[PDB]
């Protein structure tokens, strides 16, 4: 009997527990598990972006919990004017609640949805919250999303910042259930390249391992690092950082002699495994710019048409980092940027500055166009050989 | 000042309006716009899977609204025991509310999240709901997710079913703002193949175009259809339908003399553009079973070629439809199936039944092994041409 009592409402965090996938991604291959840590880390990184945080510590504890400590402003502690409990508690227990729905507290931020830490709380058997703010230490404990008592002041302090420690639910995550040092490390190293002047430490209390990331060279140094165990074919890394029409676009790239294409895209420091409109603008700009270059440098009809752009990306390492008010992602996990204004921002900036670069670095230009022509001839030899077997 | 008053709670459908992307996908390239219609259609299809709907009409109106009419049970109209308004209004206005969080009302369904049609409501400047249930017609109008009056009786009727008509918000959707007949057509045609006995009509009131899909041949006929403008190389389409351990696996496939690989994956009739565990099971079983056949029958030794999976899947058309209680996906839009048990389900059924198929149809088998050898030869020739060219 299908009727009005067959309609069930999942209230609060219950929905996240029932359908974790639409919030956190894959709960079985370990990626959603680490995404839990990434949501908390992103909150700290958003405090750094805002200029308030200079120090982040990520700890893997021996009981397989993870804590994230920052010296940012501290999650607000005051009673929320509508909910009647501390804003910290609102943040932990209510989906789509946060300070990132306007641009008053964070000019630009990666959190966006207002669900990150509440999702972490929902999917944790326990969460420990310590906030240093206004000269006070506030503490609260959650067990399966439920506060054990009101947020309480337990001591004095002269510091500001937030510590969140969480113990992931045994029920929710299957297969990969233990945090992997290296996944956390890769992410925190790239965050250090993205955020000069923020100290990011990673500590593993299970085996004593630790790391301290504080790279200064920004995404140039990032491209250099990514090319470390490869062979760059040209010495001058292309780099620029611009802000136009409210959108920041930062790009660094360099070719090696390998045949792989590695383009890392970020939006407000959030990585996009599936690319999107920044990567699309990047590709369009690269293709247009290299074709213009080969035309004005008088390459043959057939050598320029030869060059596809999929040829141009062989050997390519590139980092594309955009800063956007209100980006749009096509999922909670933000794997793909779908803000269409970003495509034209990246494409325009990159067309201009990459043109310049090719003019200003003729040696790099000749080398790279050579690589591209080689890649094209390889592709063509492969095609003809394929048709020969037919 | 960053404090408790900076923390905003977005209540109900307001969250979806503020952050549509995590619910509906890409609001800029037309895909999320059309997904609006697919959410509503999928609800009707769920009534069909449960056995209560034999007739669905999708209409594109001349004012760019879309309506979906089914003859299922009708969305329940009774006052919800806890929420105190009609269940229909609960369904339209509350995220994570519905009849698919247990298996009382639908044994298998694609909706899963309890958000589909309330997301459609949220992102519609207007939505018209008409329900025919228990001898009465009930109507309600919403504007940007806000009901204009409670669900009310408007008349008498002898039919049951649900009509949802929605006018997408001009603010949410950009660039592609008009419904495309063909996108809806492709999806509905495919749904007709997947759901024998369900009449599906598509009407375009902008130009009087219409279609009536009522295919009876199931996913075999689907493969036939997908291959009709191609050149199938063997006459017997491989097909099976099984259910084991609560998991339905249905597969049809046929090779053509082309070089593209087209595998369509579905979970509870929802397509997965990004594949997932069904596709992984499929791929593994295919590769293993064809290499097994090619070794025992001696083809690998005689042609001295060492075929790979990519060789196996060149020229392949396949449909993999799984039916699972509580599938897991990695986003609201359900692009990727991440239920781990499904990989094994598909892999085992494929290994068994595909083995049997190659034995019961030796002509087909010999043709297919021939294509695979050929593809392997092209691949290796291409590899050598590329390797030399450098
Ligand atoms: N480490 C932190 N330091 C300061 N404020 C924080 C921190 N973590 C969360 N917050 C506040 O909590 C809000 C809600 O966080 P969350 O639920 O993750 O959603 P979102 O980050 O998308 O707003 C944030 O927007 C920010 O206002
Ligand atoms: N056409 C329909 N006929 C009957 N019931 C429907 C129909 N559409 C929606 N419903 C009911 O409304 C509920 C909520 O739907 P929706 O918000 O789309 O989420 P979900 O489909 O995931 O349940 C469904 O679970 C079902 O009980
Ligand atoms: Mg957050």
């Amino acid at each position: 009997s299908y009727d009005s009592s067959s309609i069930k409402v999942l209230k609060g965090l219950d929905a996240v527990r029932k359908r974790p996938g639409m919030y956190i991604g894959d709960t079985d291959d370990g990626t959603g598990l680490h995404h839990m840590a990434f949501e908390v880390v992103d909150n700290a990184i958003d405090e750094a972006l805002a200029g308030h945080c200079k120090d982040i510590v990520v700890t893997i504890h021996a009981d397989n919990s993870v804590s994230v400590t920052d010296d940012g402003r501290g999650i607000p502690t005051g009673i929320h004017p509508s909910e009647g409990v501390s804003a910290a508690e609102v943040i932990m227990t209510v989906l789509h609640a946060g300070g990132k729905f306007d641009d008053n507290s964070y000019k630009v931020s990666g959190g966006l949805h207002g669900v990150g830490v509440s999702v972490v709380n929902a999917l944790s058997q326990k969460l420990e919250l310590v906030i240093q703010r206004d000269g006070k230490i506030h503490r609260q404990i959650y067990e399966h999303g439920v506060p054990q008592a009101p947020l309480a002041v337990t001591g004095d302090t002269d510091k500001t910042g937030t510590m969140v420690r969480f113990w992931p639910s045994k029920s929710t995550f299957t297969n990969v259930t233990e945090f992997e040092y290296e996944i956390l490390a890769k992410r925190l190293r790239e965050l250090s390249f993205l955020n000069s002047g923020v100290s990011i430490r990673l500590r593993d209390k299970r085996d004593g391992k630790e790391d301290h990331f504080h790279y200064e060279g920004g995404i140039k140094a990032f491209v250099e690092y990514l090319n470390k165990n490869k062979t760059p074919i040209h010495p001058n890394i292309f780099y620029f950082s611009t802000e136009k029409d409210g959108i920041g676009v930062e790009v660094a790239l360099q070719w090696n002699d390998g045949f792989q294409e590695n383009i890392y895209c970020f939006t407000n420091n959030i990585p996009q495994r599936d690319g999107g409109t920044h990567l699309a603008g990047f590709r369009a700009a690269m293709t247009r710019t290299l074709n213009a270059y080969m035309d004005k440098e008088g390459y043959s009809k057939k050598a320029k048409v030869s060059a596809t752009g999929d040829d141009a990306r062989e050997g390519l390492i590139a980092v594309v980092s955009v800063k956007v008010p209100d980006p749009k992602f096509s999922s909670q996990t933000k794997d793909k940027l779908v803000s269409s204004e970003v495509k034209s921002a990246v494409e325009q900036q990159m067309n201009e500055l990459l043109s310049e670069y090719l003019l200003e670095n003729p040696s790099d230009a000749k080398i790279v166009v050579g690589k591209i022509i080689d890649a094209a001839r390889a592709r063509e030899a492969a095609r003809r050989a394929r048709e020969m077997t037919r």
